[PDB]
This record gives structure tokens, sequence and C-alpha cells, in this order.
DNA sequence: GCGATCAGCG
DNA sequence: ACGCTGATCGCA
């Protein structure tokens, strides 16, 4: 129902100079995935290719690299590392329809090209679950098919891209696509291709010494609780817990008795059974997820891992990381930090670099509301945690604790997010009057930011969205609710996705600059990972002392804010010395 | 499949 | 009854 030529080899009208390109890659993970087909529509007509012949015919594969023919596509990252898989280079992607869509709006969970297109009434386009089934179903189907599919994917992408552009520079979105989304898609899928490098020696060694520790925490938690239990169950434990042993009962969940950390630490007065809880599970989440969930996503041969970095999935404009997830390796806790040492240089005599922003949301925070005393406090490069650690605990500077500070934190941005004083007491272990009275002494100092939580909600229910400084937006519906916690929730988004989104938006120009930057200088330095405020590179121990002064300048002015910004940096053998 | 839990980010 | 995530596990 939509004509097409099957084409047997690639011919000149489908190397156009503009064009629809879909390259399909199936499987979720695309890393070292099989590309099952491809299509092109342009000016010329509409066209599928097999991939066996498109991408062993110079010509083709000469087209794909030629920056000065223009792509449009759905996901162009995931075929630009599908075919860095295949040693291809992908160039010259100017208009990505996902981006498009997750810039317009995030909500709406845009994950293939039929939903994109629905957003502007086109639906000649089926959904890749309907092609392609679900589970154990899946499959790649008949030959005419997968093509019709294809070729109705790259028409839809044609006709799109005007209509997405017009919207999106209604919405001062045009220039947050072009030249920061889309040429940050680029960059993630370097350093997805790029991997990182695993010590399995190391990491193995560790599981083991760990599996050891994990036994024998279990046999005292057993000794303890006077019986054998699934300790990883949770009605087992209830049942051990609060009939048992008749600990109290602080916290329900819809399915019964709550067992989270923060209700076992409250009973630590009561039995020493909850501790041990507390630290077999820590071992028991190093061992599932860090050591064993490693080894198993680890390349073998060249004992890398290949994250996926998610960009058009967060409602806040941040990146997620996916299988294996990099962005929440621990460091809180020594014996948990210590997996950071499996994480190494992809070459002998290179080094891992690593530079952070310091509290950047509460600078971003400081910029839009405009707080004098939130600014004049930045302005004296004031650590904010340290000193309201001190004020919470009653304590100087040199008293201040890492577990301190890092709970002072969570009160700073528990405010600003609108924290009631029932969590922060809950928090602190105070009373509700002295949290209540807590936050609004925080208020007397900071009138400018409560103003804005004000304002930022009301701006919400005028306009229907909040937007970031970059003019990333975000649709709440809910904050014109009737039911009161519907609302609440709504309003809580509206005071914290402008700041988180900036502090992404932030970020995200850092990266996009660090490059070219790196370029200009002609160093081999490349990017690993992002982790939301930190950027971890890896370099020839060479470059490190450039790299010390290149990267945090870089960072420091990717923007310019009435604060200035903070980055702090570290370098060393592994992930764990970069500290 | 989902909710609870916990690892990270602020 | 601060916000944004992803992986693992048991299943009341
Ligand atoms: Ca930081």
């Amino acid at each position: 129902k939509m004509a097409f030529t099957l084409a047997d080899r690639v011919t000149e009208e489908m190397l156009a100079d503009k064009a629809a390109l879909v390259v399909e890659v199936v499987e979720e993970n695309y890393h070292d995935a099989p590309i099952v087909g491809i299509a092109v529509v342009n000016e010329h007509g509409r066209f599928f290719l097999r991939p066996e012949t498109a991408l062993a015919d110079p010509q083709f594969v000469a087209w794909l690299g030629d920056e000065t023919k223009k792509k449009s596509m759905f996901d162009s990252k995931r075929a630009a590392v599908a075919l860095k898989w295949k040693g291809i280079e992908l160039c010259g992607v100017s208009f990505d329809l996902l981006l498009a869509a997750y810039l317009l709006d995030p909500a709406q969970g845009v994950d293939d090209v039929a939903a994109a297109a629905k957003m502007k009434q086109y639906e000649a386009v089926r959904p890749d679950e309907a092609v392609y089934g679900k589970g154990a179903k899946r499959a790649v189907p008949d030959e005419p098919v997968l093509a019709e599919h294809l070729v109705r994917k790259a028409a839809a992408i044609w006709e799109l891209e005007r209509p997405f552009l017009d919207e999106l520079r209604r919405n001062e979105q045009d220039r947050l696509l072009v030249e920061l989304e889309q040429p940050l898609s680029s960059i993630l899928a370097e350093m997805e291709f790029a991997g990182v490098k695993v010590d399995t020696k190391r990491l193995e060694q560790m599981g083991k010494e760990l599996a050891e520790q994990l036994g024998t925490v279990e046999q005292r938690i057993y000794e303890l609780a006077g019986q054998e239990f699934n300790i990883n169950s949770p009605k087992q434990l209830g049942v051990i817990l609060f009939e048992k042993l008749q600990l109290p009962v602080l916290k329900k969940t819809k399915t019964g008795y709550s067992t989270s950390a923060d209700v076992l630490e409250k009973l630590a007065p009561y039995h020493e059974i909850v501790e041990n809880i507390l630290h077999y599970r820590q071992l028991g989440k190093l061992q599932s997820t860090y050591i064993e969930g490693l080894l198993k996503v680890v390349r073998p041969a060249t004992k890398k891992v290949h994250t996926i970095f998610n960009q058009a999935l967060t409602q806040t404009g941040r990146l997620s990381s996916t299988e294996p997830n990099l962005q929440n390796i621990p460091i809180r806790l020594e014996e948990g930090r210590k997996i950071r040492q499996a994480f190494v240089p992809s070459e002998s005599d290179w080094l891992i670099f690593a530079a952070d922003y310091s509290q950047i949301e509460l600078r971003v925070l400081a910029h839009i509301a405009e707080d004098d005393n939130l600014m004049e406090a930045f302005r004296r490069d004031l650590d904010i945690h340290t000193k309201t650690a001190m004020d919470i605990f009653q304590v100087s500077e040199d008293e201040v604790t890492p577990n301190m500070r890092r709970q002072a934190k969570a009160v700073n941005y528990g405010i600003v997010y609108g924290i009631s004083d029932y969590g922060l007491a809950q928090n602190l272990n105070i009373s509700r009057k002295e949290a209540a009275e807590f936050i609004e002494r925080y208020f007397e100092s900071f009138p400018g930011v409560k103003r804005y939580m004000e304002n930022i909600v009301q701006e919400a229910k005028q306009k229907g969205y909040v937007t970031t400084l970059l003019h990333r937006r975000r649709y709440l519906p809910d904050i014109t609710s009737r039911n009161f916690n519907v609302r609440s929730f709504a309003e809580r988004m509206a005071m914290n996705t402008p700041i988180q989104g900036s502090a992404a938006d932030i970020i995200k120009k850092a990266m996009i600059d660090l490059n070219a930057r790196l370029k200009e200088e002609r160093l081999q330095a490349h990017l690993l990972l992002q982790v939301h405020d930190e950027l971890i590179l890896e370099a020839p121990k060479e470059e490190m002392e450039r790299l010390c002064r290149l990267v945090p300048e870089v960072m420091e002015q990717a923007v310019t804010l009435r604060v200035p910004l903070k980055v702090d940096y570290h370098y060393g053998s592994t992930w764990y010395d970069a500290k």
C-alpha cells in the first residue's frame, strides 16, 4: 500500500544530499546488534536496501560518512553506534525525530516513529511492536513486511521534520535540538562505543571475598533470629522482626510491614539483628548488582562494558544509563566504593580523569531565584552543605562528618523542593515543631527562594508547563487538579524541574564545548561517562596536566550565571583513585 | 509484571 | 508528606 523500490544494488539517486534514513536495529541493546534493513526516502523515491549489500557498497558507505549529505532519522544514536560496530561512520544527521518529540513533550514516552507521528495526526506507519511482536514472540517479519515498515518509518520522518521544527521554533526549542541535543547525541554515541575497561580479575576476587562475608553475616542473622529464613523475603523478614521478635511497627506498605533502611535504623535500639540485616543487604546489593551484574555485561574479548545513555527518557532532561547503569556505582560507603577499582583506563599509561560541578542545582537556583543571600553565599564559594550541617548538629566545620554533610545535603534540596515538617522531622529525628521552625527560619534567610517557589507554581498553573534555562519544557496538567495529593506532587515538580533540568542543560553544553576544545587542542583524551553533574574521561598520563586546566575551565564557562560555577577534579589509575 | 528496596545524582 | 533515575528480587 506504499510504493517503494526493493533495491538489489545501490544507485546514485539513493545518494541525494538530503534524505530520511532508517537503519533498523531491533534489539533493545543496540551494542554489537544486527542491522536488519535499511530504508531511504528522498526527492527521487523510496528505497529499501538489504544491509549486507548496502553496507558493503563503497558509495553508500561514503554517503553515510559524508557530513554534507544530510540525514533525517529517528534515534540516530542507535543507528550510529550499531554502524560503529560494523566499522562504519554515520555523519550528517541534521534532524532526529526522537529528540524533537522528546523536547516537545517528554511525557509522551515516544519510543518509536509511530508514537512521534501520532503527535501530528500522522498514522500511515505502524508501531514497532505490532510489526516485531513482544517477548518470546519477538521476530523480524518476512522481508516484504519489514521493507514496507522501514519505508513507512522513513516516509514519516520525511514528512514530519517540517511540522516538528515549526513547533520547536514556536517553543524557543529549535536551537536546543540543533545546537545541543543533536550534537550531544553524536558525543554519547562515541562514549558508548568506546566503553569502559573493567579489571575482571579484581572484580571476581572481590566477589569471592564478598561471598565469604555474606555467609558469615547470614549465619549471625539466623543465630540472632533463632531460626533460618529468606532474609531477602519481605514476608518472612516482617514475621521475624514484628511478630517473633515483636519489634514496633513504624511504617506499613500496601503489601505489609515496611522493612526499608530508614525503618531498620530506627529499630537499632531494640535489637542488634536489624544492623546485621542492613549489612547483609548492602553486601548482597554489591554481589548481585555490581559484581555479578557487571561481569554479566562485560564483553569478554576487550573486557569492556558499553552502557547505553538514554537521552529521551527523563522528564527533566537528565540522561539515564542502562545495562549496565554506570551512573549509580557505589561511592558513599568504603566497602562499596572499592568496586570503582575495577574500572580502569582502556590503554596502558592512560589515566582516569573526573571533573564535577559543586552544588550545581543550588547555584542554578540562586541564579534563577535571584535570592540575594543565596547568591552572596556562592560568590563567597561557601559550602552550603557543611555550613548547614554545622547548624543542624550544632558543631564546627572540623566536626562535620561525611554523614552529617550528605544528610545536610538532603535537607538543603528537600527544603527548596517542598519537604514538609513531617518529612524533615523524620529525616533529622527531631520533633515536628522543631522541623517546622527550622524550615521557616531557612526561608527567612532566603526569601527569594520562597518567592521563586510560589511564583513558579503560579506560572505552571497559568501556562500549563515549566521551562528550563535553555527552554526545555515539561507539561504539568495535574497542577490544577482538584485532588489535593495529585496537585501537591505536581507543585513540587514545578519547583524541582526547572532547577534540575537547567543543571542538565548546563552539563550537556559543557560536554559539547569540551569535545570541541579537546579537538582544537588535538588531545587524545575522550569522554567515557557522564554522571549528571560529573564528566569522566580517560587520557594518556602525558595529558593530565593540560586537562587539569582545560576541563574545569570548559565546564565553568559552559554558561554564564549570576554566580560562578565551581568544578572539582581528580585523576588516577582507576575510577576509585579519580577522587 | 510490579512494588519494595537501594545504588547514584541533585 | 523533597525530585530524577535503574537493577535486583520476591511475590503479603
Ligand atoms: Ca558534585
